[PDB]
């Protein structure tokens, strides 16, 4: 009755070798050197699950020599069968669900969440980063919001390149657009934002952080002034070729023990930030859905502190189903894989298939 990928297949992916393969309940390991393709398996699935990618060019899926590129997902929730399929090409990613052209609102349970080695950017890194952590997660909560937000920014796009060429008299044409989607979009952010902060500080304390974490948002309007901000500014957007209205200029504010946690918090405590953000991801989809998101765990040996890639791992055999990549076998899995030039190949584990040996 949980949910499960019980199937993944790729054609002409970059940096998977094409086939199939299928996955238990549980965890499934997979271990491999530096180079091996595991991180694309997990992008692959998480592309599969939830239609989304973290490539800024749809061309950089796609096998050199190769103008198109398929997966597919199996999914098992009790005696029901669910396929998503993704085919890629000419910078487009084409959903289909249960053999019909599908949107991304047609895919179901908050699909995956994907733990990342470069998390602690989020906690270091730009505000953009922090922006994409909020908005793939939004969006996975909601199929308006990712509509909403993907109507905003080719909005906004059109203001700025009227800004940047010299039609300062036509710069308004969409502002009501603007007004209206920019509204929604705070306001979906400010909803998540209390569950999200409660969650975050829950998992920051259980990681063993004896300082609060909190999450904020810095917001450059209210939905209360955001028209007469937006119209009241111009003036500076003339000035500096650019709107300054508007959620895509907001930040997430993670604060640590009092602390702007980007220049105070220490690599251990960033670390310990980034899980914490991602465990609130998951928390927050588990309890929309009431179905867990299947876990991608990318390179949990990247993880050099013992106890909390202990956490990691605990987690990974806490849900119903982990895919747990790294340089070495995670202990007690389902299912064990090496990884070579994009393979993946089953390994003997004799602690997980001692059963029926007498």
């Amino acid at each position: 009755g949980d949910v499960r990928l019980s199937a993944l297949s790729t054609l002409n992916y970059r940096n998977l070798a094409p086939g199939t393969l299928n996955f238990p309940e549980g965890v499934t390991g997979i271990y491999g050197e530096n180079g091996a393709g595991k991180t694309n398996l997990l992008e692959a699935a998480y592309l599969a699950l939830t239609g989304q990618t973290d490539a800024p060019r749809i061309e950089q899926l796609i096998q050199a020599g190769e103008t198109e590129a398929y997966v597919r997902a199996d999914l098992q929730q009790g005696g029901s069968l669910s396929i998503q399929e993704v085919g890629l090409g000419r910078g487009r990613r084409q959903l289909k669900v249960d053999g019909v052209r599908a949107r991304t609102g047609d895919l179901p349970r908050g699909g995956a969440v994907w733990i990342r080695p470069e998390d602690s950017e989020l906690v270091f890194g730009p505000p953009s980063g922090r922006r994409a952590y909020l908005d793939s997660l939004l969006s996975r909560l909601s199929a308006r919001y990712g509509e909403q937000l993907s109507r905003y920014e080719r909005t906004v796009s059109q203001r700025n390149a009227a800004l940047r060429g010299g039609e300062e008299w036509a710069m308004h044409v969409w502002d009501d657009v603007l007004l209206k989607l920019g509204t929604e979009i705070m306001l979906f952010r400010r909803r998540a934002l209390t569950r999200l902060d409660e969650l975050a500080r829950e998992a920051n304390a259980q990681l063993g952080s004896r300082k609060t974490l909190a999450l904020t948002l810095t917001e450059s309007t209210s939905p209360e002034t955001y028209a007469a901000d937006l119209r009241g500014r111009r003036a500076e957007e003339l000035a500096r070729g650019s709107t300054v209205t508007g959620p895509h200029r907001d930040d997430l504010l993670l604060t640590l023990g009092d602390f702007p946690a980007s220049d105070y918090a220490s690599r251990g405590e960033g670390r310990t930030v980034a899980l914490a953000l991602r465990r609130a991801e998951l928390e927050l989809l588990r309890e929309k859905f009431g179905e867990d998101p299947v876990l991608l765990l990318d390179d949990f040996t990247a993880e050099l502190d013992p106890h909390r890639r202990q956490y990691l791992l605990d987690l990974a055999a806490s849900v119903p189903q982990a895919i747990v990549t790294g340089t070495e076998l995670a202990p007690g899995a389902a299912l064990t894989l090496r990884a070579q030039a994009g393979r993946f190949t089953p390994v003997a584990d004799e602690e997980m298939q001692a059963e029926g040996t007498a």
